[PDB]
């Protein structure tokens, strides 16, 4: 994960952010630039070899080898009541970004229960961006 | 996962971002630029060689060798009764965005159950922009 | 995944955002630019070699080799009452965006149950824009 980056307002490899009020005149910004970017990353070579009981040449009785389990998750439980019994709520807004009683649940999973997992796994992400700009 | 980005507003290479008043010239500006990028990730080679019970050569009784479960979840599980027993929202609203009592879920799941998996997985998760702009 | 870019207005690889007012001129602004992007990503050379009880030879009564299960997921339950028992809403709303009781849900679900996957997986998820652009 190289570049695992959260920029402000703005990127930029040259800029220039020239943004109030600035007479500027006769610049030569001569700008060679040579940026060469080279990723040779994630060269896996394995040899797992996973691999149960291989030779019970004679006379062995095995048993429950390999037992996983029970087991619950159980994992969102809110149980909120919330039993305000009087309301008056009188909720005048300007503008306003307003979030009311809302419940914002991003459940992700992957690669569960799975005996073997070879290679790779990646979860991103984003969240809102939410942007009123009001007046 | 080379650039995971969450630029703000905006992003650029080579930007003139020139945004209030400014009496600018005569520049010469001259802009060689040699942005070459190499990706040659992730070559897996693998040999996984995944095997159960590979020789019982002569008499071996074998039992449950691999008992995964009993197994339960029950992941989201909100439960919330919210009894206000008087509700008078009287509710002026002016230009607001304005979640009321809503319940956003994004439940991504894979590869669930799976015994054997190779290769990659591959989860992205964009979320709402959300953008007004009001007067 | 190279660019999983969250731009918040605009991308641009080379732009001049001149956006108030500037009087600008006589600018020469060359630019050479030599962007080559290679991608040599996601070279899979597997041998999984994946097996069950390759050679009984003699007599082995064999039994329970894999036995997954039982179970459940009960993922989503809301359970949500909400008996308010005296609703006046006297809602009047100016131009604004406005989710009341909405239940937004995105189950994305996939490779369930299934005893081997080779290859890959990939669930994207995009989110809703929702622009009033209000006067
Ligand atoms: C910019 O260049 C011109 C030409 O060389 C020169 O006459 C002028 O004086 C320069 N600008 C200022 C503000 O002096
Ligand atoms: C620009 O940079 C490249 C890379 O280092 C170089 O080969 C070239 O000679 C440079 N040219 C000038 C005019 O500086
Ligand atoms: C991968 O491993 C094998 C086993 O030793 C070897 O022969 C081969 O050269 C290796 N290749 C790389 C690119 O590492
Ligand atoms: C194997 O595990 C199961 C799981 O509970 C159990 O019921 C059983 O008695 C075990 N076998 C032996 C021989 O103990
Ligand atoms: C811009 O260039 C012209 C021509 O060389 C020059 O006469 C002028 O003075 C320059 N600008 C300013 C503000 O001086
Ligand atoms: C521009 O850059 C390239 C790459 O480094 C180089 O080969 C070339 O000579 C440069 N040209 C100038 C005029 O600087
Ligand atoms: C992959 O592994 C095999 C086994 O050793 C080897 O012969 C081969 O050269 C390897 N190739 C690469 C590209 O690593
Ligand atoms: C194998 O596992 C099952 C799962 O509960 C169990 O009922 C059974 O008794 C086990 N076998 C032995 C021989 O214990
Ligand atoms: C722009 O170029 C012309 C021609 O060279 C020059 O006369 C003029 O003065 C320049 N602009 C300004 C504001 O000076
Ligand atoms: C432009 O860039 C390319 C790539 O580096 C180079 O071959 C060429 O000579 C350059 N030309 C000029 C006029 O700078
Ligand atoms: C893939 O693996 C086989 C087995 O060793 C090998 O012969 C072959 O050269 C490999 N190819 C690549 C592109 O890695
Ligand atoms: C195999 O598993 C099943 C699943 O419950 C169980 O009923 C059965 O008794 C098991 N076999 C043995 C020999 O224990």
């Amino acid at each position: 994960s190289i570049d695992v980056k959260y920029i402000g307002v703005k990127s930029a490899y040259v800029s220039y952010d020239v943004q109030k009020r600035t007479i500027y005149l006769n610049i030569t910004n001569t700008l060679n630039i040579t940026n060469n970017n080279y990723y040779s990353v994630e060269v896996e070579n394995i040899t797992a070899q996973v691999q149960f009981s291989k030779t019970v040449i004679g006379k062995a009785r095995l048993n429950n080898i390999t037992i996983i389990g029970p087991l619950d998750m159980k994992q969102i439980d809110y149980t909120v009541p919330t039993v305000i019994a009087e309301e008056m709520s009188y909720m005048y807004d300007f503008c306003t970004l307003i979030s009311i009683k809302v419940h914002n649940i991003v459940l992700m999973m992957q690669v569960t229960v799975t005996t073997t997992y070879f290679g790779h796994s990646e979860q991103i992400s984003q969240e809102r961006y939410q942007y009123v700009d009001c007046g």
